[PDB]
């Protein structure tokens, strides 16, 4: 048995990773739940599974949450802020915890668990990207272990033999017979639009994907493909892997969910539904396998599987993100606060589709900061990024 | 340093498994090769790779070889028949033997090998199918280690966790958290050939495999899907498979080689492209990898991906063999007997393409003999439906 924080319950992970807990009570018990704002959801989810703790990052969103669940009679203590996050992914009695908060906002709470010893299933990617080596080392340092729960990294680690799987981030993959890492694949909702068509995308035309049902912030990442690009950046860190051992691979039907290239010609790969309670429940077990919700994968009902090169001029955010990597970690963490702002910004109406990518090349051109050598650094890279990506939104304000 | 045995040198599987060896000279070297007939090859083999010894079954063939090699300088010295090739298979410095004989005939020599320790590359399928449990507890009483070459079992094998990699034949599935074994899946050359049509085909065309280069006897086995029902029977032996575990799915493009399914949703699979050399240098290697000489799986060339249900009337010797399996070990012997006798007979142009699924059921149901308890009622079983078949293949005499 096994005891669980959830950081970013109430989103599309979290409730993913809730109804893995709801398929295996005998393998899994929450111990706390913590979100932003979204009370009616985390009601809901402290009474299904009585938690010890919910927090609310929000301090007005914690107060109706502990008046709330008071008249119902729930025995859940309700916290409030940030450190009280982090006090969670902290808790001496907690093996586990699910890092599925959105953004950079997710990093202070993931390396609270990480210090604390704890299994990281590593869903928000941000938190690796804008970190990146201090987030690697700092796992290291510490007894923690990452399970990658993103699917194309879960694909990957899954695919990948046991001497990298117990060593993520240092194993060397050319000693292990690895020539590269096939990281795949959709396009987004937009693949096929014409281009001139791309500038009046609303946001919920860009929200709608064609294959994985997420929150606006991915979607949105997805759409652009600089999800794939965050992704990328997650994978080299993860694995190990060089540019010359990264591809970078479309596969519009998200069946294949990334491969390993071998030395001897062989490619092994993950397949499955587009559905995260897969790689999920791969993280929760391993290295034992439970039932996750998700049926076997129809074979004889699919669209024919296809594969393509990247349409970089479609896509600047791809190309963006790989650059940013090659510049260092000051312009990957700019790159990354930028982007979370002008997303931001699109989802609300004050720039266009086609601004993300402009603006956030425009937050790059500003900024030039020294490596961060510190978390604390981190953090000011990232706050002087978004300021510079607040100013730049506001001289679009039409 | 691994020596190696190779059985059945001169053949599809044999000349691939030496241009592995040919690519990787510090890692392997040849004692001993085994052959039929084939002494222009045999020759040229022994002149490159310079066994202590050479085999031919046929005597004639021997005394061939003999002449020449002495006429041009090799040191390699030449034995014929059965026993010998047994010999070469339990040599003290042999390490690793490469079973790729095609045929039942195959049998002996391998569990020579077996019975003396060794790595057993098995490619030769048709000895774990006419031989089944017998052969699996020979392994197992006399800690060989097989490792599957058939590209599917290998796929299956890479495919599989540790625990059921290091115990081949009897860890438990489900245990691991295996839901099934997925079998793939050409459907051979005539896939789209009218039914009415099938009648007039020569050898020639039903050995023109539409993705892989194989010897006749194999190539004709995937024309009428004999070749998938084999295979069926070697996954269940090799991956203590029970009927619900296994799946045959028709995939035409036969890129993805086979797959696993697990508890939670995930399917794995090893993809490559259609060359047995990466299989080969797979076990040769084994738990580590080495250059093949295959080039890496161009994704943006290929074909897409489609996969269907198996058409069993189209097929009734893919249905045959998996009734035969349930029947038990000595319609099962019976069975691929009676399939090397009219795949011979096809080829040598006394009967019909259609011919073989009608003669194979026929010799099935005339055989009435008791489950063999050890390897010799093996031979007997073999040898009884052989006879059967053959008076069948004469009775169409023209
Ligand atoms: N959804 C998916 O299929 C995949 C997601 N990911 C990653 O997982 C992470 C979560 O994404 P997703 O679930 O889609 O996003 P959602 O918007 O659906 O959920 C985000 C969660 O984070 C919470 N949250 C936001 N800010 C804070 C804060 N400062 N403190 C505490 N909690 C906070 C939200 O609370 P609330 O809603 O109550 O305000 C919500 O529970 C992202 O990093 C994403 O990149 C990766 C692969 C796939
Ligand atoms: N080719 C492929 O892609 C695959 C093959 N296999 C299996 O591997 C085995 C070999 O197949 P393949 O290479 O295609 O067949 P081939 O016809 O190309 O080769 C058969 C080999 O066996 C030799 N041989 C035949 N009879 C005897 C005998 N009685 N004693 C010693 N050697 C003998 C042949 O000698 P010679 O030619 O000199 O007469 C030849 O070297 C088969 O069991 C097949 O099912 C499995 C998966 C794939
Ligand atoms: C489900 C998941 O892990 C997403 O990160 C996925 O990458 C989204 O699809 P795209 O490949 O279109 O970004
Ligand atoms: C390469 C190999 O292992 C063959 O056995 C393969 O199975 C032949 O193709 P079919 O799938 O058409 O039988």
């Amino acid at each position: 048995m096994k005891q669980l924080t959830i950081l970013g319950s109430t989103g599309s992970i979290g409730c993913s990773t809730l109804d893995v807990v709801r398929h295996n009570p005998e393998h899994f018990r929450v111990v706390a739940l913590v979100a932003g704002k979204n009370v009616t959801r985390m009601v809901e989810q402290c009474l299904e599974f009585s938690p010890r703790y919910a927090v609310m990052d929000d301090e007005a969103s914690a107060k109706l949450l502990k008046t709330m669940l008071q008249q119902q009679g729930s025995r859940t203590e309700v916290l409030s802020g940030q450190q009280a996050a982090c006090d969670m992914a902290a808790l001496e009695d907690v093996d586990q915890v699910m890092a599925a908060i959105v953004g950079a906002a997710g990093l202070l709470p993931t390396l609270a668990a990480i210090r604390a010893g704890k299994t990281i299933l590593l869903a928000n990617k941000e938190s690796l990207v804008t970190c990146g080596r201090l987030f690697m080392d700092a796992v290291k340092q510490s007894k923690a272990q990452l399970l990658p729960v993103d699917s194309e990294h879960n694909a990957i680690f899954q695919s990948l033999p046991q001497p990298i799987q117990h060593n993520l981030g240092y194993a060397d993959l050319e000693q292990n017979g690895v020539v590269s890492i096939l990281l795949t694949g959709s396009g987004g909702p937009f693949r096929e639009t014409p281009l001139r068509d791309l500038a009046t995308m609303t946001p919920d035309q860009a929200c709608r994907h064609p294959n994985w049902s997420m929150g606006r912030k991915i979607s949105v990442d997805s759409a652009t493909m600089m999800n794939k690009g965050l992704e990328y950046i997650e994978a080299r860190w993860l694995f190990n892997a060089s540019a010359s051992q990264m591809e970078v691979l479309i596969h519009p039907q998200s069946v294949i969910h990334s491969m390993v290239r071998y030395q001897d010609g062989s490619v092994l790969a993950q397949l499955g539904e587009p559905d995260m309670r897969t790689p999920i429940a791969h993280t929760m077990a391993w290295p034992n396998r439970v039932n996750s919700g998700v049926k076997p994968l129809d074979f004889c009902k699919l669209s024919a599987l296809t594969f393509a090169a990247p349409d970089y001029d479609r896509y600047p955010c791809l190309k963006l993100a790989m650059e940013a990597f090659e510049q260092g970690q000051a312009a990957t963490t700019a790159l990354n606060a930028a982007n979370e702002i002008t997303v931001a910004a699109f989802l609300a109406q004050q720039i266009r589709f086609t601004d993300i990518a402009a603006l956030n090349l425009s937050v790059l051109e500003k900024m030039d900061m020294r490596e961060p050598q510190c978390v604390d650094d981190v953090l000011s890279v990232d706050a002087n990024a978004r300021e510079v990506a607040r100013k730049e939104v506001m001289r679009l304000a039409s």
